């Protein structure tokens, strides 16, 4: 499996992303941001049901719950309805509880924005830092 | 207490609301009926802790969730960033598990939309039909 | 071209669209349905830049704005984070000036929830009535 | 006038703000901060007309532009369902062309969450940069 296959992805900017201002409405960055991190694990081979509580198919609701802490997104060049964009994810273990993802936005060849996002691994219910669970170490270690 | 306090209710149109269109984009309608189903709830005096999954201070996660069967809406007439709009609400009691609210949406004293909203009582845990949770059934009550 | 290259679509639920209830949160389908009628006129051939406003290529502003004035939705079974879900659109024209869009989505095999909308095509300065855009007659007409 | 009607500002977290894993999507807090800052406009008393597109009684479209070009967040502790939130805003003035607003989020006055979004002037038609209109700078003035 070559790496290009999960951190390589695309979407279209669709009309609800938008505002009266005729471009992308700011904060929907955050989201394309946090879905492609999804669509990241899944076209790595990990199972939904693994991570994230709400899973149909979970045996018992994950242990780990991964927070955001910080984002931040820079934008660049306006983001209009129907732009194709090129989205490349850059994964990076901070410590063995904590990780973060920088996504980087092209359209045309061109960067349009940039965001950041950083987890933080604890226990979900004592809150207390703990290990990145294993599936995401393993998605980490294959997308360096 | 006078029901139109708590049916009676005020909101603005906000830029993220808008679309490319320069007017209110139709999903955001159902959102703001939820939101104030949820401050009517609130200003009648129920607390969200007995309700509302999520809730900061339940001592239990509440046992009977409330999913939405059925909604609709009709769009009438075109509404803006910063319309102050009046939303009326008319709660009904379906039969013992059941019950729809009704919203108006006003905008200098014409209806620019109107919507409805159809909920279920279910146990949360086992998804079997049940009963109208206490406070729910107070509401309606009031709201006759 | 076989319609169902452009009527039968995919997508995945996302952490983002479900709520402290564990399932998707009821009107994400609606933003769900208006992103698939967009990805359907994609696949059928249509440019975003003769119909949608705020596109980055057009060379006038659409002419024909296509507000939605009525939807409705059904919700049968609980959707969850991660479900892959099967979408059918059947579009119908009412009149020369006007379409809805049937909506099913299915998951496993198995209807989870269904959707209607309609829309009125008018211009989009003067807000009058007016025929259909040519691409979306195309569209009604090829996925009879 | 005294600022802090304009610049303490309160919410109440809604279901539809949360996620499965019982607590605020993390990108809602950057939907909160601009409708805050709307609000803040607003309370202040400037004409939403004046300043967003999209608006009903604007006579001409907002000749000034104002995209964020950079916003990021910390998340301290987890917001919930039905929290109340004192919202409390820092606008500061960068330059003639640009001004950023900090907004601080407590909840039973301790800090749960921050943020911050950079604003930059820009002609809305040439997308050059110009000078901040001048009710934002009656504003950011007033709030010194």
């Amino acid at each position: 499996m070559n790496p290009e296959n999960w951190l390589l992805l695309r979407r279209v900017v669709r009309f609800g992303d938008t505002d009266a201002a005729g471009v992308m409405h700011f904060h929907q960055l955050f989201r394309w941001c946090h879905e492609s991190w999804e669509e990241s694990l899944e076209s790595y081979g990990l199972n939904p049901a693994d991570i994230f509580p709400g899973s149909r198919k979970s045996e018992v609701t994950p242990e780990v719950a991964l927070p955001i802490i910080h984002c931040q997104a820079d934008f660049r060049r306006p983001i209009h309805t129907g732009d194709a964009l090129a989205m490349e994810l850059r994964p990076e273990r901070l410590n063995p509880n904590s990780f973060q993802v920088h996504f980087e936005f092209r359209c045309e060849e061109q960067i349009a924005a940039h965001a950041l996002i950083r987890h933080l691994a604890i226990n979900a219910q004592t809150r207390h830092r703990c290990a990145l669970p294993e599936g995401i170490d393993r998605w980490l270690e294959a997308s360096g």
